[PDB]
Protein backbone atom coordinates (compact mmCIF):
# COMPACT_ATOMS: atom_id res chain seq x y z
CA UNK A 1 0.00 0.00 0.00
CA UNK A 2 2.23 2.99 -1.43
CA UNK A 3 2.63 5.18 -4.38
CA UNK A 4 6.43 4.99 -4.74
CA UNK A 5 6.42 8.90 -6.36
CA UNK A 6 7.38 11.04 -3.91
CA UNK A 7 9.23 11.32 -0.60
CA UNK A 8 12.47 12.51 1.24
CA UNK A 9 15.66 12.00 -1.24
CA UNK A 10 18.76 10.66 0.71
CA UNK A 11 21.36 13.28 -0.04
CA UNK A 12 23.20 14.01 3.69
CA UNK A 13 24.81 11.37 6.08
CA UNK A 14 23.13 10.35 9.29
CA UNK A 15 25.40 8.45 11.86
CA UNK A 16 23.41 5.64 13.70
CA UNK A 17 26.06 4.99 16.04
CA UNK A 18 25.18 7.87 18.18
CA UNK A 19 22.59 9.45 16.28
CA UNK A 20 23.58 12.48 14.35
CA UNK A 21 23.38 14.11 10.80
CA UNK A 22 25.97 15.39 8.65
CA UNK A 23 26.24 17.35 5.42
CA UNK A 24 28.60 14.90 4.11
CA UNK A 25 31.03 11.94 4.79
CA UNK A 26 33.71 14.16 4.66
CA UNK A 27 32.50 16.09 7.67
CA UNK A 28 31.46 11.85 9.00
CA UNK A 29 35.03 11.44 8.82
CA UNK A 30 36.15 13.55 11.49
CA UNK A 31 33.64 12.33 13.64
CA UNK A 32 33.97 8.92 13.52
CA UNK A 33 37.03 9.44 15.36
CA UNK A 34 35.14 9.97 18.65
CA UNK A 35 33.93 6.61 17.75
CA UNK A 36 35.65 2.64 17.43
CA UNK A 37 37.26 2.48 13.67
CA UNK A 38 37.02 -1.88 14.62
CA UNK A 39 34.24 -3.34 16.33
CA UNK A 40 34.29 -6.84 15.55
CA UNK A 41 31.36 -9.35 16.80
CA UNK A 42 33.41 -11.39 18.64
CA UNK A 43 30.52 -11.94 21.20
CA UNK A 44 28.41 -14.38 18.82
CA UNK A 45 29.86 -17.62 17.59
CA UNK A 46 28.57 -19.43 14.50
CA UNK A 47 26.17 -22.55 14.90
CA UNK A 48 24.50 -25.36 13.31
ZN1 LIG B 1 28.34 9.34 15.71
Amino acid sequence: GSSGSSGRTRKQVACEICGKIFRDVYHLNRHKLSHSGEKPYSSGPSSG
